[PDB]
């Protein structure tokens, strides 16, 4: 019940908003952004929020029953997935969540594989895209549309969508901080984990950053999470009582043992730093965060610099 | 000096250490005529990784490197070599004390997935691909594997990443989960292997954390057993707790009643055994969980498992 962090190094962690390794720490100003992801939301005393669930390989997956194909770009056949929960139990659209757990929490096209294993055991699997911006992207209601090129799919049989990366044509097709309309076009999102922002003037959010694969275009594919998936799992299991609203943490150089920078880990489940501008930190990827002490919101962090 | 513990994640909160897939069952079978020697998901309960085991869940069975030119040889009928890097993009050292590049598949089969690229100029593409671990040129110890593709839209001498999704064979005989690939290529001897595992108490059987993989063709079961889930591997690595004996007694608990459903031994080498006979999935709640009970010795007699 004393608070703790996992000791996994930066390059041992994975993203909580997509199954991808963490490759960088990244900071930027929060001006004209609402930062309100729904995956990778866990308070540091262990309360999961939004669409956050614990299975790393399930983030941005879908599972359910595949419907008939209809027309309408090689990916020009649309098939609906009537969703289940990721464990195969019936999805309850009335649960106090924004959408089926694991649903993507960004506007974009997820590229991956749609696989099937029929009731008789016959299997198939092919490329597929799930466009989270579509009017019929409605995982709160329990329906999404998959777009495919291949005609070899069976209606009224189980399916699983395994995400691999992005499937748009350019950077404008991917808006990582824009939430989808989970209930479909022209509906209001519900049960959202709240937005996050620095409270101390001059501070910026610090993200754990991945770079996703992409099926087309000159696409950066950068995806920021508030906490890596292992920190989410750790806080959930530990459920340590938060002695204040701010845990001071320090990032350590593994060679020297020297502190490289300080950050605040806020109780709501995100980091801030004393930095200005938009950049990836220059720090050893085999460094790691160490919990130091409980402080208050007036604590002044040492300037981060480049890291 | 450092007390032992298990993660408190339930069965349906865990993932496989030999492939990125959820754990769906606990499974037991006799070890007769099997050498059980997986190389992923190998961690001693005091935190020593072995074989090709690494800590990133989404990297298990992935490959990374530079894609080569296409050659012929039936939809997946173009072959392209991947010259491998480590999964973090650092240069792969074929002389490290490991069986193959960390994360390499540890079974004979065809891995179906996506081969993606981001060129030096930023242009991207990604398409279906298969990696057949039985091929003569499957040689991740040397640092080369062959990807088979249908799509002609790939660029040679540009970076690539293979993300595994499931199996890509045509039938159950194309997948042999306990058969190791020849990591150095055809007609070469494997090195630096995590050792085989087996029950020592007569009559006991291994207990596995089991997943079911997707498949691109055939009536394929896709069942994959690991010795420890990926989260236990991460936990033991971080904790590196003192093993007071070679055998930790653990019990699987019903979350509704709090009742013990069955007992198992968690051996220091990093695997479970049970007092059971035959080949079957346990009938237990998927939201149950293991609880560490005490340190015992190899003579401890487990209560019969039954169905679970």
């Amino acid at each position: 019940k004393p608070f703790s962090l996992p000791s996994l190094t930066l390059d041992e962690l994975s993203n909580s908003r997509f199954p991808a390794p963490i490759v960088q720490l990244y900071t930027n100003p929060h001006d004209n952004l609402v930062v309100q992801p729904q995956n990778g939301r866990c308070t540091i005393d262990g309360l999961l929020q939004g669409t956050t669930q614990l299975v790393s390989c399930n983030v941005c997956s879908f599972r359910g029953t595949l419907g008939d194909g209809q027309p309408a770009m090689a990916f020009n056949i649309q098939r609906e997935i009537m969703l289940e929960n990721l464990d195969g139990s019936p999805y309850d659209p009335t649960d106090d969540i924004p959408a089926v757990l694991g649903s993507p929490d960004f506007q974009g096209v997820v590229f991956g594989i749609l696989s099937q294993r029929n009731t008789d055991g016959q299997t198939r699997a092919h490329e597929a895209k799930v466009d989270t911006r579509l009017a019929r992207f409605a995982p709160k209601l329990g329906f999404v549309v998959a777009t495919v090129e291949n005609t070899d799919f069976h209606a009224n049989q189980p399916c699983r969508f395994t995400p691999v990366g992005l499937g748009g044509d350019n950077n404008r097709d991917f808006n990582q901080w824009g939430l989808p309309a989970y209930g479909g076009a022209l509906t209001n999102n519900t049960n959202l984990a709240p937005p996050v922002m620095p409270v101390y003037p001059g501070e910026q959010l610090l993200f754990f950053r991945s770079q996703l694969p992409s099926s087309g275009g000159v696409v950066g594919g950068w995806l920021d999470c508030l906490l890596p998936q292992e920190w989410v799992q750790h806080f959930f299991q530990e459920s340590a009582t938060s002695q204040s609203d701010v845990a001071l943490v320090r990032y350590i150089n593994p060679t020297t043992g020297r502190v490289l920078f300080e950050a605040k880990l806020h109780k709501q489940g995100f980091l801030t730093v004393a930095a200005s501008g938009s950049y990836p930190l220059v720090v050893p990827a085999d460094g790691y965060f160490r919990f130091e002490s409980w402080v208050n919101q007036f604590y002044t962090l040492a300037p981060m610099g480049n890291g």
